[PDB]
């Protein structure tokens, strides 16, 4: 995609400080995280358009049986039949709800 500008550089780096931000609202602590963007990798600002999000939040779909402690643990990237966009709205916000929580969290103006 397009290279960020030193501004979303700025946004991104305070983004990825943060615990995954899915888990947050569910009172857990993940604070192994990588960024997901929810608005592609071209558009102007699109790298301010994005969620820390830990392993099984972004692309990797937990066992069945840890799914049942944490029904709302799936990967908003879809992994075979498990998560993909909307299961993860259904189950946690929607991505841009998510990022005005971020934004909250990082102390970022939006
Ligand atoms: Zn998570
Ligand atoms: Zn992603």
């Amino acid at each position: 995609g397009r290279t960020p500008t030193a501004e979303e550089r700025r946004i991104a780096n305070a983004l990825g400080a943060l615990p995954c931000i899915a888990c947050y609202m569910h009172g857990v602590i993940s604070n192994e995280v990588s960024l997901h963007h929810i608005a592609g990798r071209t558009a102007p600002g699109c790298h301010k358009k994005q969620l820390p999000l830990c392993r099984w939040h972004h692309q990797h779909a937990a066992p069945a049986e840890v799914r049942e402690k944490y029904p709302w643990l799936v990967p908003v990237h879809a992994d075979g039949v498990v998560g993909g966009k909307k299961e993860f709205t259904l189950l946690n916000k929607s991505e841009m709800e998510l990022l005005a929580d971020a934004y909250e969290m990082a102390n970022i103006m939006h």
